[PDB]
């Protein structure tokens, strides 16, 4: 086959909690009463050096943290979601209205974005033979991070 030039991709989540938005320095918050009353919970995942026009199977787990490590997974989330035609933007996961999130304890945001199709050559044939798959796995992300508080 002719030239091909394999795709390298990075993805980034930040997590929304009902009006809270977690940043580079401090997680989302919500009251105890948000938690008991059903807390909205959407990622946005900004990607790069994707495949312009192809489509991704996102995968999204939200995790229970304890001692900086994922410990449970709570909910996940699914879509599959075309990158823009530059290879860089960004996507909404929309995880739903979750229940049972307990006060005083923090959950994570995991992102998995796989081609539908094969992107990546493994084995320098020039064939693309395995989807392309950025993570973002972070256990201590504070973007991605939702703290339950008092
Ligand atoms: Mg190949």
């Amino acid at each position: 086959a002719p030239g091909y030039e394999n795709p390298a991709g990075e993805i980034r989540t930040t997590v929304k909690a009902n009006s809270s938005t977690g940043n580079e320095t401090a997680p989302a918050q919500v009251s105890e009463n948000e938690a008991e009353s059903g807390v909205t919970v959407t990622d946005t995942i900004s990607y790069t050096g994707l495949v312009g026009g192809k489509t991704y199977k996102v995968t999204g787990s939200l995790n229970l943290v304890e001692n900086g490590k994922a410990v449970k997974v709570v909910v996940t989330a699914t879509a599959e979601l075309k990158a823009d035609e530059s290879g860089k933007g960004s996507w909404e996961l929309d995880f739903g209205t979750i229940a049972g999130l307990e006060e005083g304890k923090s959950y994570v945001v995991y992102e998995s974005a796989r081609s539908l199709e094969r992107l990546i050559d493994t084995d320098y044939d020039n064939i693309p033979d395995t989807p392309q798959n950025p993570v973002h796995e972070d256990p201590k992300d504070p973007a991605q991070t939702i703290t339950v508080v008092p």
